[PDB]
């Protein structure tokens, strides 16, 4: 299939364990997409003060269509030094690995795979 419906856990920056994917734009995107496939992926939503206490590069997800079943169809954008790879809609949060920190909420997305 060309799109999965996911839940992903939303994650409060402070408790995030492992703050990134990776070193590479290249290595981030693949981690991402490796863990959002196992069910091992945590969205941290974006606010003053998140991005700093998150290593890059930073994987977004980004609405990519204006909502089947209630999840939002998104796509993957990584960012490093201020260049993004990719080219989206507005962000919904940057995924981290999820190592089961406590969610606040889930959010319904439909991941382009």
């Amino acid at each position: 299939k060309t799109h999965v419906q996911l839940s992903l856990p939303v994650l409060q920056v402070r408790d995030v364990l492992v703050r990134g994917f990776g070193d590479s734009v290249e290595e981030v995107l693949s981690e991402a997409r490796q863990h959002l496939k196992d069910g091992t992926c945590g969205l941290v939503e974006v606010e003053k003060g998140v991005l700093p206490q998150l290593e890059q590069p930073y994987v977004f997800i980004k609405r990519s269509d204006a909502a089947p079943h209630g999840h939002v169809m998104v796509e993957l954008v990584a960012e490093l030094e201020g260049i993004q790879y990719g080219r989206s809609g507005e962000t919904l949060g940057v995924l981290v690995p999820h190592v089961g920190e406590i969610p606040v909420a889930y959010r319904k997305v439909l991941l382009r795979k």
